């Protein structure tokens, strides 16, 4: 059963059949899209078919379906799982296992680069500052001076539940926010809730508009611990525009380094519930979400003030007119600075070349364009005009609870 | 399965019950989500068009407060020994404006659905020529167009009976710009409309070949050959787009017409097929400005416009397009607004339909709305539509695509 999709800029056409390999469900059904919903312990009964699947597709990639090596392989996690209820990724099937979710995670444009991604197997950790020392050297590793390098720090998976590894930060690399009695906040306002956990924690907050927050690592199940990244390995950008000479006063930096920390990696059934990895930023996450957010830095204002814009009333477009020139300040910043990042005209261009590859040579590339569409100029990138197949693939990332929510605190 | 949407800017959630009372189907599944397809898909017998019927009335009368009523079970009777009789039905003229103005109150794509119920609606059902559909057709462009203060309104052409003698207007809009392809390979005119352009040409039309020509009327009625009509000049309101900081920009030579008016669609009310049905309101800024101005398939002066600002166009990180595509919207609301005729912005538009959304879920419970058309073509995530969550699903009185009468005309 074929399914074909349109770019309707080009007329080209491409045909689908990798969706047929889709097990897990997306939320839609026949009578409703879920479409724009952000949001939509294994037993050894499911496990093993879950390990077959993923064995066949590892053994499928290497060209060795069906031979002695894949079918001794089966049998050794066969008897792995029913003696021992779980069993163990070797290195090559781990290494696949994360290439292969950043390449079905259908809401990342970046995934052109899904082959190049550096993988640090953490499984022998143990405790949090055993965490710690493998994340710094994951942001040493991944910052490279500026000249960013895409990587995943694994570390040992899940077992009874009871006993999770877990990063409890979203990012590695966050500014800490603090509500005001006031009312209003200073720094991030997407972090207040977790800088208010690391506080009672311990945490001597600078109360600064940006303060690199930190680490606040789990191990096997145990109470969190603090931990601060050296600042040496933190790099940062001011922010400043090429034409503006006020804009630097704005008092405006960015970290580099962007590394999501709180999602779940499934590969064969397993799951790896501490997987920070990272690769680099397109300018516009900072530019226009991070910046231009209402909940976030909010900044329109000051700028559009500072430009001395029409700000009476909206259809001067002043709002449009200041994300242009924040988003031009970012990327000017990053590239004076030699600080990788892309725009999002060059990430979206590569996305479509990356899609029509994976048509060719993979049968499809699931693809959710309500995410993979930028935040600004949207029908100027050559994605909006493009029809796109969301389905959900393993080995895949997912979403979890915030660890505070189920954690049984030990005291 | 009762289901929530939560707004991720405010927090407000909503809770949908209107959804269960979905009729057709999504074109998703479980499995895969179309939610990016353009478009995801003889007679009614008189087995269907029963059902279709009563469950139109029943939420008719239920509207009027008088379901379970003495007029309710008549018009259920005299409508069900009409169909058993004549295998149709002909809708009151009160049930006709309930149905017309609850097709645009369904259209999950339309941002500008908080004006619904103020919609004007035209009986054409008595019309039987394509000279009378020219007439009608007139009085509705001057009465939308009101001098520039403009209406929103419908006229609907007689019902289709047997799919041989289908009323239709052939072009997509009541009023649009001829598009001829060059000699040399290039497009004169609105790309967009080079193959009725042609067929108007091809069928008696002479036209000026030139960049913004108004293309006539192609009118079909009862089965019959289409005919060509131009529409009275001074019946087209057209807005010459200047900047009000450029004054360069006039010397671009562009225009735009005043009334949007979409002429190709398909009204569904009760099981009737209403296949002429052409429906007006005013403009969004961004559908001019952003893709008609600057998609590439269509006038794409996006390059002309970066120069004449000498904007650095040598690598797009300096975000030249993003800058004078804003600057273009600009010039579009301040020629629209400058004329004194009706336009609307995309901040205001999408602020009304958070308005709106709230109003459909506390009078109706729901309002189907589709996230991928309701966010504006730039500058999303600054829209409060961008960070709202959004249940698409189709509810009847319905608009529907239709082919394109030429691909089926029994010529
Ligand atoms: C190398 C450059 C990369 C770029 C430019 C990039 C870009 C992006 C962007 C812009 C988003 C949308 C997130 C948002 O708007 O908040 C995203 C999502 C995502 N990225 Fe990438 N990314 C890159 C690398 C990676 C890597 C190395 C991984 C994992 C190994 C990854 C995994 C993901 C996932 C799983 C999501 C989706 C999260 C979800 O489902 O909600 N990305 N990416
Ligand atoms: C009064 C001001 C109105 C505004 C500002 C408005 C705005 C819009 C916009 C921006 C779109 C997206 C279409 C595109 O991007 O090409 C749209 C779609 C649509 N509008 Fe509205 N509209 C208005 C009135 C109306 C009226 C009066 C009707 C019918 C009586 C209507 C029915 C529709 C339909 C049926 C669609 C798309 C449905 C589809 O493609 O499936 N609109 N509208
Ligand atoms: C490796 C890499 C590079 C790069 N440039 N960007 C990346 C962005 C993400 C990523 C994913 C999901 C997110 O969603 C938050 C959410 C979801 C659901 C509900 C609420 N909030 C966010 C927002 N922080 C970011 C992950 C990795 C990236
Ligand atoms: C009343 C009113 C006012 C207003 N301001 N804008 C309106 C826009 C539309 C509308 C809907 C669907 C469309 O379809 C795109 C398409 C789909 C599939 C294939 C090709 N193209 C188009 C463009 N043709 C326009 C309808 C009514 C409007
Ligand atoms: C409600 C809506 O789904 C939500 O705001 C989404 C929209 N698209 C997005 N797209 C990206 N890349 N990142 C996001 O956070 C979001 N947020
Ligand atoms: C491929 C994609 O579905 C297509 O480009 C859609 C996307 N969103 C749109 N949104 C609106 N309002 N109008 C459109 O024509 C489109 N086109
Ligand atoms: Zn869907």
């Amino acid at each position: 059963r074929f399914l074909k999709v349109k770019n309707w800029e080009t007329d080209v056409v491409l045909t689908d059949t990798l969706h047929l390999k889709s097990t897990l469900e997306t939320g839609c059904t026949e009578h409703i899209c879920m479409g724009s919903i952000m949001l939509p312990v294994r037993t050894k009964d499911q496990l093993f078919p879950l390990a077959k699947e993923f064995l066949d597709q590892y053994y499928s990639s290497i060209k060795r379906f069906g031979s002695k090596a894949h079918m001794d392989r089966l049998e050794e996690v066969n008897k792995e799982i029913e003696s021992t209820s779980t069993y163990q990724l070797k290195d090559t099937e781990l290494i696949y296992g994360a290439k292969h979710a950043w390449r079905n995670a259908s809401r990342c444009v970046g995934r052109i680069q899904w082959s190049k991604l550096q993988v640090f197997d953490a499984r022998d950790c143990t405790t949090a500052h055993g965490m710690f020392n493998y994340i710094c050297n994951h942001v040493k590793y991944a910052t490279n001076k500026g000249n960013l390098r895409s990587a995943i720090t694994i570390f040992p998976q899940r077992t009874d539940g009871k006993h999770d590894f877990r990063v409890w930060n979203s990012q590695l690399i966050r500014y800490a926010g603090y509500k005001q009695p006031d009312g209003s906040t200073l720094g991030d306002p997407a972090n207040v809730q977790f800088t208010e956990i690391c506080i009672q924690q311990g945490w001597k907050a600078p109360r600064g508009r940006f303060d690199v927050l930190p680490l606040l690592l789990q191990a096997n199940g145990n109470d969190p611990e603090l931990f601060q990244i050296p600042p040496e390995l933190v790099l940062e950008v001011p922010i400043r525009h090429p034409k503006f000479d006020w804009f630097k006063d704005l008092g405006l930096k960015w970290y580099g380094l962007p590394a999501v920390s709180n999602m779940l990696l499934e590969i064969g059934g397993l799951e790896f519930s501490a997987c920070p990895f990272s690769g680099w930023y397109m300018g516009t996450e900072i530019g226009v979400r991070d910046y231009c957010d209402n909940s976030r830095y909010n900044i329109l204002e000051e700028v559009a003030k500072k430009m001395d814009l029409d700000m009476r009333k909206t259809s001067s477009l002043w709002k449009d007119q200041a994300l242009v020139e924040i988003n031009i300040a970012v990327l000017y910043s990053f590239q004076s600075d030699k600080v990788t990042i892309v725009d999002h005209h060059s990430a979206t261009e590569s996305f479509i070349k990356h899609m029509e590859n994976e048509y060719r040579c993979r049968g499809g590339c699931p693809a959710d364009w309500v995410w993979i569409v930028p935040p600004m100029s949207g029908s100027i990138t050559p994605v909006f005009h493009q029809e796109m197949l969301n389905y959900r693939l393993t080995p895949s990332f997912e979403y979890q609870p915030d660890p505070w929510n189920t954690h049984v605190w030990k005291g």
